[PDB]
């Protein structure tokens, strides 16, 4: 490991660079439901009144909003269709009625909440359950709005806010926040995604409504972002598998580089309920046991870059607009992506599977090539160098598409200009 | 399944990816007609004043509107032309007068409706049956207006609304809502399509007017969308069969891929009255007994993608404008579609069928190749890869078309462009 | 425009051993 130079005698200097990598995996070994600390429980009706005026008033109170959401969890409840097996916890069983309050553990402190209201609320009567659901959904949409941000997002950040208001102004929800109050409140509260309790609650809501069909399931429009949070690498891989029409296993066979080993191991920890249809895993980054996600595009950077380099070769716009992981050797990944993309672009593996009669099937059963080995030898024949055609294709895809600043398209344009 | 890979060890990892669906099929084993529960039947005349006032005011109560529609079903009555059996239930006997009220089971609770007066209603006298049928049609037309919401358009929704107004302002209907009121109230009722009881009633009316000719059968202008609702995959398959001029069976033989097996099995599940002309199946999604439809374009995504890729190759505008199911291996589908379209584009199976004399027909008894085997072997000869002519054709079709946002035309342009 | 590529993932340990039995950076 030490590498040596001589000045007058031999020096043998060691090379030290920082490359720390610590990733926590999501699993419940203690059998404990995720826990957050909250304020004093308010009167449901009084809480609804305070938050409605505060929202109309463009006044943001973190403690009040989260406490209100926890109280509202009692309103939304449904019986569980089937027995629910998670990370050793089975809070839901078939024929058992469940609520958001039962799925997670919330710690309530008797410390009084401020429940202060700037004003703008004229309602003199106790709120109905739908009014409660309409307000609950709007806050969760504030969270999704915070995640948006970006640049050149004009007439897009406004659009998503408009969609949210439209859902909660129509049945089963009732319009309580006039128009454009949600957009302007977001301008006042654009960084609310940072708050942990707000994020945790959105994740709890999304998990319950995804599991149980509900009258107010449309509130999920705000909480949809919580699903597969900070897991784009795992999500990109699953999509890559489907777009390429391969099995996860065969797909990994094409990964002809040493760097993939660490990432493949990282994203496939033993167990982890990745395969489980409904599990804590989908919302692990929200809720608890998050840590830093080992599934993020950065954690699995080489696989991510290869997937989207392949995607650009195939003209997938999603890959064209994805932001490249600059650290994880994008140049080598683009070369492998060129060979993989050429193999998979415009080619399919077809076999007769439908026959008129059983005897015809038997005859077909008694009776250039797509394989990892074939691709590898092809790469070796060219000395591990891109073919000129790969370069042309890459250049043609990047030049016609509009390139975002840190996108794969921009990298392809800058890297190959001829 | 299995992997061998590590930094310095032979680690064995089973790779896990999540992919589950339900796809429940429509069937009446209980032999009970579809049922919805709603409030106490109102006095028709009083209910008519409330909903009209509500229409002109752009404020409508979903529960009140639904009770009026269920109460109005008695107005529409007609003779049944032939004996009517749907699933195990025999809805009516030949020559029996029937109403929409017989087709399903309606259960009313003793609960009173608000039936409140909000907007300008001027009727000082009892409403006539035409006024009732004009309002019933105007109310059901909101469902179609709700569904046709989507990207761009606008002019399309505006044109359909004015056409609907023209129908119910012309005989046998009477103008009750002046002009442009239907469009403005829809802005307030944009998501009413989501309402389950409203959808159930639109579907019930549509099923009734499908079989029984009536004076007011023109109400279908709103409820027509419920027919084969969420079954675009099955509808695309039947249309693919007719334009291509093949039999259902022969067409499936051309599906040379394993992926089709699950989808073919899913959409041709027996016991579902797919073939029956006036069965519950035509409106199953609108009524109960559905869940998620197994015939939706996503459910049969691979078949759907192949059907429309063949159509694009043949220049069918419907296919150019359909939205591609990105999950269902579009690239592989496009390649198979290129070969199939090549076979079916510019070619026909012609035989003499018409003759001058019977003797001439008997003379015509003794008397490049279109077969699944020929196409498959053609595919195999090129290694499952698109021919250069295939790509030229795909590009010519996509480029000389105004590509819609996520249309097949857009995919084709992005994918094959040099 | 060049990468050092080697087969690293195999279905079988035997497959791995065979690949081991098998212009330069």
């Amino acid at each position: 490991i030490v590498f040596k130079v001589n000045n007058q005698v031999v020096s043998l200097k060691p090379e030290i660079i920082v490359d720390q990598h610590e990733y926590k995996y999501p699993a419940i070994k203690d059998l404990k439901k995720p826990c957050i600390t909250l304020g004093k429980a308010p009167d449901l009706n009084k809480a609804y009144k305070s938050v409605l005026s505060g929202m109309s008033a463009a006044k943001l109170d973190p403690d009040d909003v989260c406490s209100y959401l926890a109280a509202a969890m009692q309103f939304f409840e449904g019986t569980c269709p089937e027995d629910w097996t998670s990370y050793g916890i089975v809070i839901a069983r078939k024929g058992d009625k469940i609520t958001p309050g039962s799925l997670v553990e919330i710690k309530r402190t008797d410390v009084e909440g401020n429940w202060a209201l700037t004003g703008g609320m004229e309602l003199t009567r106790d709120p109905t359950v739908p009014e409660h659901a309409s307000l609950v959904g709007l806050l969760l949409s504030l969270y999704r709005l915070s995640k948006i941000s970006g640049q050149n997002t004009g007439n897009y950040k406004t659009n998503i806010a408009d969609r949210i208001e439209q859902i909660f102004e129509t049945a089963p929800f009732v319009k309580i926040v006039e128009h454009h109050t949600l957009m302007t409140t977001h301008k006042m509260c654009a960084n609310w995604s940072t708050i942990p309790n707000f994020r945790f609650l959105a994740g709890t809501y999304d998990m319950f409504f995804s599991r149980i069909e509900h009258l107010y399931s449309a509130i999920r429009v705000g909480t949809v972002v919580t699903a597969y949070e900070d897991c784009s690498g795992l999500v990109s891989f699953t999509g890559f598998i489907k777009q390429i029409n391969l099995t996860a296993r065969e797909a990994i066979l094409y990964f002809f580089h040493k760097n993939f080993e660490e990432e493949i191991r990282r994203m496939f920890e033993p167990g982890q309920e990745t395969a489980v249809p409904h599990s804590y895993f989908i919302h692990f980054r929200s809720l608890g046991l998050s840590g830093k996600s080992p599934y993020s595009s950065n954690a699995v950077g080489h696989v991510f870059n290869l997937i989207h380099f392949v995607g650009c070769y195939m003209g997938q716009v999603r890959s064209l607009n994805a932001t490249v992981i600059a650290a994880c050797a994008p140049h080598e990944m683009s070369v492998l992506g060129g060979y993989l993309g050429e193999e998979f672009f415009g080619k399919g593996t077809f076999e007769r599977r439908f026959f008129r009669d059983e005897k015809e099937l038997q005859e077909y059963e008694a009776a250039e090539t797509r394989s990892p080995e074939a691709v590898y030898t092809r790469i070796m024949m060219n000395g591990g160098r891109l073919k000129r055609s790969h370069i042309r294709r890459y250049v043609s895809v990047s030049s016609n598409h509009q390139a975002r600043p840190n996108s794969f398209a921009e990298f392809l344009n800058k890297t190959y200009s001829s």
